[PDB]
DNA sequence: GAACCGGTTC
DNA sequence: GAACCGGTTC
DNA sequence: GAACCGGTTC
DNA sequence: GAACCGGTTC
């Protein structure tokens, strides 16, 4: 519960993660590589996941969106957004999300944002909603709020993004997760790391 | 309710919504195009449509014309009327619509326009009218206050614009959608997409 | 007093309105051609100008900047920032000049924003200020608040600053003049109208 | 008194700055070019100046330094430290100087940073002191406290550092000035501004 | 110090 | 989208 | 900065 | 309807 665990789980209601087609144009907003599970991203643009289920019925159950360092030595410090923008004018006077917080959730507002008291890890939550009539989707919209490569935040040191599906006492129903890079070109760190890698 | 969905759904009441046949010339008001599912209007203009039933009884049901960008990113915008129109002087003085809103009706004094206090969406209602005496037809006039390209409001990023059948109580008994562009020259723009398409 | 004059006059002091050497590069923020009197600049940068005087006062004297039509038809509508401008957040807010004014004037505090009561022109005045000790002029800095490209307001139709420096009392002792267009591609746009002339 | 005159200005007491000799290795922590007039250093490692004057006093003199932007559009933006500077750890609790503050003193105890309460400008005043004795210069040390790189503060726009010698009442004496950029590298970037203006 | 990356301008 | 820049990696 | 689009004039 | 213009895309 102190340090989050950051492995795949599918577990029994089967918990499953897509994304639309995104442009293979380098000017996409944002996109995602199914080679490398790596989603690319641009501050402040709204990049949609759908979450799908088939089994679908627990009560007031929630999704977690909770961001993590992949290496080793920050893991112990608390993912947070970097000086300027947590406090810059741009996107801190619009939200009710904490100055603080990371990710955030758009078209959401019954949102909560939680601050761990004890562990300190922030996260998003929104409730389970089926989706919409009639088929597999249901979109939740993120937004990132700062780049990996910012100063005083996550410095050029990459973060997977941890999606977990809980019953309301917090047990873990259902969980999945991805690396996550948010620059100012994802078109072209989609086609560059994936060149590095072949 | 707080997210439109911007799928096809007949439902059980089939629900078709068509065309009378649009000049083919560079000169009309408003054309349509079937291969891509695309309306291009002028501002202002009248552009009607037809709604069709075969199966039409149910009580004090309604038809939603409701805007929506097709693109993530300003789908969590109110989409609305771009700041010089809403407040210019052409189309204000005149009707009951808010000056807010983008889609008006013009042969309809029972049109209800909706400005939800919760989700903010705004749409324009009417209540089914079977069609006048004997076949398919049932007309509703739109008018669109303001172009696609306008800076305030879409900005040049294109627009869905759904239609929903609904019960009194908002439950969907049918719905369909497409893509509105609105220029002043929509038969050039019929034209110039479908040119590059093909 | 009611239809401004709109020609140059040099005063007993010969007043003498000048502008340094502006980067010639396309990517200028703003640049005068000597050529066609005419300055091409950027929508709120800062865009100074120099002055230049034969003699000093007399006390209490002001420099006033009003935007005029050089055209004749729309001469009579008193020119103002377009609506889409006048009601915006880039700067509204954090400025206290008045909004409607296309020009405003940066880093000077005792500046008072005329808006006649009486024929509704509206122009900026500051005090006049010898230079500087050891300089040849006292630089101003002017915003100016709407392209002539917008909607509503100056809408396509090229306009003359006219800047005159008057006493307390009204009585111009200097003046000259120069057409204005505010475009967002200043280098190019000087390039092209000189391109044109012959 | 609101507007800084950018403008190299020698006293009565033919005021000069100059700079010793700086180690031209690549590693050297500050250097400036003679050629260009511009000085290149590192944060917050000491970068001292050498004043020399023709003729003393008179009793109670001072010098200020103040930062000033070069570009037309920043120069009305009161120059400061970026927000992830002013409230950082590294130099913020050590000091006792204000954070906001680009300019600092080191080892001199009397120096007074003003924050002028009516036009923001910042500046740093140390009260004149005549070489030690047989020295042709007085060694101030200051300390750049942000880069010219810099995100929310300078954010890689120019900077005039100007040096005034002043009396108590604030009239100036002597005046020089130069623009200064605080890099991580200044060996380099001295050497390619240099192989640029050829 | 030379080589790399990743945000910024033209 | 391409070319440039400037702190960081090693 | 060059190329693109989409509203405006001739 | 064709040619021009001028902010925007990339
Ligand atoms: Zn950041
Ligand atoms: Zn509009
Ligand atoms: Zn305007
Ligand atoms: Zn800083």
């Amino acid at each position: 519960e102190f340090i989050p665990s950051n492995t795949d789980y599918p577990g029994p209601h089967h918990f499953e993660v897509t994304f639309q087609q995104s442009s293979t144009a380098k000017s996409a907003t944002w996109t995602y590589s199914p080679l490398l599970k790596k989603l690319y991203c641009q501050i402040a643009k709204t990049c949609p996941i759908q979450i799908k289920v088939s089994t679908p019925p627990p009560p007031g159950t929630a999704i977690r969106a909770m961001p993590v360092y992949k290496k080793a030595e920050h893991v112990t410090d608390v993912v947070k957004r970097c000086p300027n923008h947590e406090l810059g004018r741009d996107f801190n006077e619009g939200q009710s999300a904490p100055a603080s917080h990371l990710i955030r959730v758009e078209g959401n507002n019954l949102s909560q944002y939680v601050d761990d008291p004890v562990t300190g890890r922030q996260s998003v939550v929104v409730p389970y909603e089926p989706p919409q009539v009639g088929t597999e989707f249901t979109t939740i919209l993120y937004n990132f709020m700062c780049n990996s490569s910012c100063v005083g935040g996550m410095n050029r040191r990459p973060i997977l993004i941890i999606i977990t599906l809980e019953m309301r006492d917090g047990q873990v129903l259902g969980r999945r997760s991805f690396e996550g890079r948010i620059c100012a070109c994802p078109g072209r760190d989609r086609k560059a790391d994936e060149d590095h890698y072949r």
